[PDB]
């Protein structure tokens, strides 16, 4: 099955922002509003921003979860490739196979769905800090799209969705992912390709 991917703020006026990072070839990390896509490097700090209209409740969470963009492959769990499942480099945390992690979150929790065997990591939620207006999430993505056997040069979204303690849906929102060695040559590639 399929989890939605339709924007969604909800009552509390939930949406993700990003900071602005340019695009000089040494850049880690940096997304396009022109293409809502995130450009990152393989297992590198993803910044993503909550905000919120309004505090939600206490035990509110924030799940992340990977799903292929285009018609044919939605219905495939996105995983790590052959090679990166292998490779011995999960945090105690997360299992090897997940392409996405946060970084810095003891609290963090992965999830094999049992009917979906889609994978998703959520953490608690917590007001923005003294002096801050939003909180932020660091991901990692632990596969290059380009990962043969996994991702395999097919687009992906993250799905970014705000819940109750039981899980139930609160607020949703989605970004454009490509995990790459250069984002920034890479960024400005695909805005100078949609300006032509
Ligand atoms: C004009 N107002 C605009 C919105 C501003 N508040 C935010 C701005 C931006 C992000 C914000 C928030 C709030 C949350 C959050 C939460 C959920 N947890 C949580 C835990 C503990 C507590 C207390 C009360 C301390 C306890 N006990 N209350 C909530 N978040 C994170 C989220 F939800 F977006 F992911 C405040 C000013
Ligand atoms: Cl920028
Ligand atoms: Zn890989």
């Amino acid at each position: 099955s399929v989890p939605s991917q339709k924007t969604y703020q909800g009552s509390y006026g939930f949406r993700l922002g990003f900071l602005h990072s340019g695009t000089a070839k040494s850049v880690t990390c940096t997304y396009s509003p022109a293409l809502n896509k995130l450009f990152c490097q393989l297992a590198k700090t993803c910044p993503v921003q909550l905000w919120v209209d309004s505090t939600p409740p206490p035990g509110t969470r924030v799940r992340a979860m990977a799903i292929y963009k285009q018609s044919q492959h939605m219905t495939e769990v996105v995983r790590r490739c052959p090679h990166h499942e292998r490779c011995s480099d999960s945090d105690g945390l997360a299992p090897p196979q997940h392409l996405i992690r946060v970084e810095g979150n003891l609290r963090a929790e992965y999830l094999d769905d049992r009917n979906t065997f889609r994978h998703s990591v959520v953490v608690p939620c917590e007001p923005p800090e003294v002096g801050s207006d939003c909180t932020t999430i660091h991901y990692n993505y632990m596969c290059y799209s380009s990962c043969m056997g996994g991702m395999n040069r097919r687009p992906i979204l993250t799905i970014i969705t705000l819940e109750d303690s039981s899980g139930n849906l609160l607020g949703r929102d989605s970004f454009e992912v490509r995990v790459c060695a250069c984002p920034g040559r890479d960024r400005r590639t695909e805005e100078e390709n949609l300006r032509k």
